[PDB]
């Protein structure tokens, strides 16, 4: 993103922690406000704000230039913080679910971190045409995410992985509900309700080209989980027994013999268990898999992009493709 | 509440288990729509649902009587089911939070097979599905974005209401320092008066098209008045009630909770009385449990209740009576009647 990009993203930060704990309101509890204050601070405005910035982009390459005034960027920047803090909402459910000092974590603070969004939404947008449609797309995909997080605990039962759950089928809907629909969806789908794009049809033609560049993104990380560089952190996803497009393909191409290997050696704490699952991975040609996975999935993306209808812009959707595939 | 209004209410529950997980969406994922069924059949249906009827009673008593419809008392039993889920959402957080054993004689949602932090999800997910159920029946009515803008203001004090009551603790030890009456009074109108007493009835509010400021404003005056009284004698209920009529053996002794019991022992303490709180309140030993109880007895603090009992009534019903714009009168002492002097 742009140095002007980032720079007046991150200055609408402050005012939204003022907008939810100050509003020179002299509140009757300042102790929990100053609290939450630092909850919103330490764990909301850190490292990479990709959807965030996402959003404003959105917006800037759907609005008629026109309308790309100060104010109006300024108002896709506010959507941006309010997908932020849904992000932040579901990192920090991460760490409860992980596990005063600095960086201690309430359990409700993730419930609270949530429903803040709704009030930024109220005060900048509740006088606009675009309020009920961004509303309900922030309702719709807290309940899809919620469904998503759900279906995903479905593939352990007492600590151990159900293999027999791990179908790329299901894989598919896991990747769809916990996190396109968020990180992929969200965004694209701001933009177009702040540019006054209501149109079903236009946000249906954006949510399949975005939910095929999630599955991407998601198999890819999935892939590096495994197989990356950890200089380039630590994968787990073996060792937590995670549903996994490697240990759902390496389930597809398993013989009995193969698939018994999974069975006793998938999801354990002992470092030596995740070396042999990692050696079946490689025996299997899970690499070989993914790379021809990797170019037939960028050629069907890229000619979905290119096909796209419906008065949209091919050009957002090639920026995206290539921020995932860095072409 | 009558047979007909709480077989009515109760009839309407069913349907919104379906709006939610059997009418024709996520049908890649029925895993997950059979598994929410169970988790909003668990945690919302089986209380004695007292803040969605009264949303009901509330709607009935503030709407012109000849508006009154068999349609618009379903919205507002809809509107209460709401109410209910939003409880249901804040009470499977808090009982992890707490790790409680029982919630309404059930065994808390949390303690289930292959459930604990998972709650966090299903608590997220219960509260996400009430918008759900406002936009299929009411995105079409003025009383929509009032509706909607209500339920998230009161999720988000309600968090601050539970997160002000965590900082009465460090590290599970209760921090006596911070039993204050004026910290109580804001634990109780933040944590449970607004969702319990001002949801309800601004509900009731909005769906008879009543939107003046002021007239909301009058109602959350006497409603907060009316919380603090109510959780005041849930509190003393806690330690000097009867556990077969009260539903409940009482923990907050155990659990050091910032109770009016402890805040005003507090106030009445000589230093001898202090030291006993700081060394026995919010202990798991059964003795000092009973330490605490016989330390209220010596402080008097049943004798102090009835008085605030009496004195609260009074003063609250001379409030209900200088209430002005077209408020009903009727509604406030409907719900007074109801609670005063109640050993339950
Ligand atoms: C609509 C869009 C494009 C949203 C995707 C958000 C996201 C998490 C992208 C990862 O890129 P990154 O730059 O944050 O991560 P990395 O440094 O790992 O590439
Ligand atoms: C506006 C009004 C008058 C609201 C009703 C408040 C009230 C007396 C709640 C008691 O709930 P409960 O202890 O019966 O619990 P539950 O109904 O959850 O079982
Ligand atoms: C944001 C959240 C999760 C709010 C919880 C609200 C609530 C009514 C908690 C119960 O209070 P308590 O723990 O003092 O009482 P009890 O469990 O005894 O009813
Ligand atoms: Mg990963
Ligand atoms: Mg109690
Ligand atoms: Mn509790
Ligand atoms: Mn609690």
């Amino acid at each position: 993103f742009s140095k002007e990009e980032s720079r007046e993203f991150m200055a609408i930060f402050p005012d939204i922690v003022r907008d939810l704990t100050d509003a020179g309101r002299h509140t009757d509890i300042p102790e929990v406000t100053k609290r939450f204050a630092k909850v919103l601070q330490y764990n909301v405005p850190t490292g990479k704000k990709t959807r965030g910035l996402s959003t404003v982009i959105a917006y800037k390459m759907l609005e008629k230039p026109e309308n790309l005034t100060p104010e109006n960027v300024r108002l896709a920047g506010i959507l941006g913080w309010c997908v932020e803090l849904l992000q932040a909402s579901l990192l920090i459910m991460d760490d409860l679910m992980d596990r005063e000092n600095v960086g201690f974590l309430a359990i409700n603070d993730c419930l609270h971190v949530e429903s803040s969004l709704y009030s930024v939404l109220r005060k900048y947008f509740s006088h606009l045409p675009c309020y009920v449609p961004i509303i309900e797309l922030f309702h719709d995909v807290n309940f899809k995410t919620n469904m998503g997080q759900s279906l995903d605990a479905l593939c352990m039962k007492d600590g151990r992985p159900i293999l027999s759950q791990f179908t790329m089928k299901r894989y598919s809907s896991i990747v769809k509900y916990k996190t396109s629909y968020y990180t992929f969806q969200l965004p694209v789908s701001l933009g177009m309700y702040l540019a006054d794009m209501y149109d079903p049809e236009q946000h249906r033609q954006a949510k399949t080209i975005l939910m095929e560049i999630g599955e991407f993104f998601q198999i890819q990380d999935d892939f590096l989980d495994a197989f990356g560089d950890s200089q380039v952190k630590v994968g787990t996803d073996i060792k937590e027994g995670k549903c996994s497009w490697l240990a759902v393909v390496a389930l597809q191409r398993s013989n009995p013999a193969q698939r018994q290997i999974m069975e006793e050696h998938y999801g354990r704490p002992e470092p030596e268990s995740t070396q042999i699952i990692k050696n079946l991975y490689i025996e299997l040609g899970l690499p070989a898999t993914f790379a021809v996975y990797e170019e037939e999935s960028f050629n069907i993306i890229r000619t979905h992009i290119h096909q796209i209808s419906k008065g949209l812009p091919h050009d957002l959707f090639f920026k995206i493709m290539k921020k995932i595939y860095k072409r």
